[PDB]
C-alpha cells in the first residue's frame, strides 16, 4: 500500500473518534493521543501528494536550523516567511519579550541543536565552544560508534521555555544504524495534520538524507511518532476534501554535489525528482 | 485480545527479523528500531503476567526519583538495591567520576524532573529554587489548563550527560487530558525486551495512576513508544520458554486514601489486586 495512506488513514481516524476539545487557539480541535508511522526512504522521499507541500520551506528551514541561526530575518531573507509573524517586535512583546530586535526568536531549535544548556543572550551573540553541540555529537556517534543507542538531539528544554518565541513541537530525534542504512525517529508532541503534519515529515526524511549522505550511509526508514495529533475545525472541510484525493507515486530526491559537512549544504544541492502532487489545498490557521 | 499480546508480538518481530549487532564492547543484540504499543488504564494495571514484573522495585524507586533524590542510599535503605552497583564506588571511578562519595549517581532522573537545567554540585547539595521543577510544572497544567499540548516532562539534558551514573532510557512523557481522563506516551530511546521493559511499562503507568489521582482525573491509556528495541543474545532462549506462555488477566491498582500531593504517597499507599504471574525466569 501507498505510506501516504498512513496520514490519511490517521485523519479519518481523528475525524471519526477524535476527542472534541477547546485549546489555546480556542478555534477548537478534534485530537487523538499517540499515532506512529513509517516512511520509507530508500527508494523514494515522502513528500506528500494528496496535496502539494512547501517544498522551498522545508529545505531553507532545516538549513537556517542546522547552522544554529535563532534569527527570523535570516530566514526571511530568503523568501521564506513562515517564521516572521513569530519574529515580529509585537509578537515578542505579547511574550512578554519586547526588549527584542526584530528578529530575534530566542532559543529555539538552531540554538537548543547547536548549543544545549548554554546561557541565551540575543540572536546576534557569538556563541562558538559553548553550550552543548547536539549536531557534532550524532554525526560523530553516526561516524564512529554507529550502533551507539544514544544518538539523540533534542529541542526541549523548560529551562529555556520563557525565552522561546514559541516552545518547539517536535521534541526530539533519534537515529539508527544497521545494515548500512540510516534510520530516524521523530517525537512531536503537537501534530497540527492539516498544515503541520506533511511539512514535519518532510523536514526530519530531509534531515536524515543529509546525515546518512555526510556519513557513508544510505537512508532507511522515518518514523514518525505523534503526541497530540490534531485537527482545527476549521480544517475539516479542506481536509475532507483531502481524504477523496488517491495519492500519486512518491518523488526521489538526489543529492547533486558531494558535501562534507552538514552546515555545507546549499537549497541548490537538492533536486526533487517527479514529484506531482494534487493541488495545494489552503486551510486557516 | 490480552493488551500483553502486544509485548510478546514485538518479542516475536525482534526474534524473527531484528537486526544482529554488537556494540562498541562487543556484545551483541537482536534489535528493531520504532515501535509502539497501548495499554489500558481503565479497569485494571498493565503489570506483565508471563513473567513476574519486580512490583517493590517499581514503585520505591518511582517515589524515590519523585521526591528529587540522586542518592542510590536512600533508595537502598528501603530495601530496594537496583541502583547500588550503579553508585558504588567502583562503578563511579570506571565512569570518571571517582571523587563521589558512594551513592551520588549524579544529575539523574530525580534532578532532571525536579530541578532542570540547575548546576549540580553533589547528591547532597540543596537545590531549592535551582532549575526548572517539571513535576509541579506538569501538575499544574493537568489541573488548570488541561487541553495544554505541552505537558511534558523531560529527562535528557545532553549537556549532564558526562555527569550522570548511566544516561537516561526514559527521555519523556508527555500527558494528555480528555474526557475526565488522563493519558500519557513515554518516549523510552533504549529497551532491553528481556529485563527493562516490563518494569519500564509499570513505572509509567503506575506514575498515570498517581497524577490521575492527585488531580481528580481516572487513568485512561499508557502509550510506549521506543527506539531501539532489542534482546541480549543470551536472553533469547529464556525469552522462547517465556514465548509459549498465554498471559493471566492483568491485576488492578488502588490506592487506599486521599492524597493531594505527588510527594506524600507512601507504597502503603497502593494495593495491588490478584497479580497472579507466571515463575520468574533466569535471564
Ligand atoms: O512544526 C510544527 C509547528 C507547529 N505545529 C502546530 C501544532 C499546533 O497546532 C501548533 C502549535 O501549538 P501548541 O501545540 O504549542 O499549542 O502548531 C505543527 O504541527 N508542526
Ligand atoms: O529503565 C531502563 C534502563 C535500562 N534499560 C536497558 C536498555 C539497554 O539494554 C541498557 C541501557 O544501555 P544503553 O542503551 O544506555 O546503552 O539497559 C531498560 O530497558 N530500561
Amino acid at each position: 500500500p501507498h505510506e501516504e495512506l498512513q496520514y490519511l488513514r490517521q485523519l479519518r481516524e481523528i475525524l471519526c473518534r477524535g476527542s472534541d476539545r477547546l485549546d489555546r487557539t480556542g478555534i477548537g480541535t478534534l485530537s487523538l493521543f499517540g499515532m506512529q508511522a513509517r516512511y520509507s526512504l530508500r527508494d523514494h522521499f515522502p513528500l506528500l501528494t494528496t496535496k502539494r507541500v512547501f517544498w522551498r520551506g522545508v529545505v531553507q528551514e532545516l538549513l537556517w536550523f542546522l547552522k544554529g541561526s535563532t534569527d527570523s530575518r535570516e530566514l526571511s531573507r530568503t523568501g521564506v516567511k513562515i517564521w516572521d509573524k513569530n519574529g515580529s517586535r509585537e509578537f515578542l512583546a505579547g511574550r512578554g519579550l519586547a526588549h527584542r530586535r526584530e528578529g530575534d526568536l530566542g532559543p529555539v531549535y538552531g540554538f537548543q541543536w547547536r548549543h544545549f544548556g548554554a546561557a541565551y543572550v540575543d540572536a546576534d551573540a557569538d556563541y562558538t565552544g559553548q553550550g552543548f553541540d547536539q549536531l557534532s555529537y550524532i554525526v560523530d556517534l553516526i561516524k564512529n560508534n554507529p550502533h551507539d543507542r544514544r544518538i539523540i538531539m533534542c529541542a526541549w528544554n523548560p529551562a529555556d521555555l520563557s525565552l522561546m518565541a514559541l516552545p518547539p513541537c517536535h521534541l526530539l530525534c533519534q537515529f539508527y544504524v544497521a545494515d548500512g542504512e540510516l534510520s530516524c525517529q521523530l517525537y512531536q508532541r503537537s501534530g497540527d495534520m492539516g498544515l503541520g503534519v506533511p511539512f514535519n515529515i518532510a523536514s526530519y526524511s530531509l534531515l536524515t538524507y543529509m546525515l546518512a549522505h555526510v556519513t557513508g550511509l544510505r537512508p532507511g526508514e522515518f518514523i514518525h511518532t505523534l503526541g497530540d495529533a490534531h485537527i482545527y475545525k476549521t480544517h475539516i472541510e479542506p481536509l475532507r476534501l483531502q481524504l477523496t484525493r488517491t495519492p500519486r507515486p512518491f518523488p526521489r530526491l538526489e543529492i547533486l554535489r558531494s558535501v562534507s559537512s552538514m552546515e555545507e549544504f546549499t537549497p541548490d544541492d537538492f533536486r526533487l525528482v517527479d514529484y506531482c502532487p494534487h493541488p495545494t489545498i489552503r486551510m486557516e490557521m
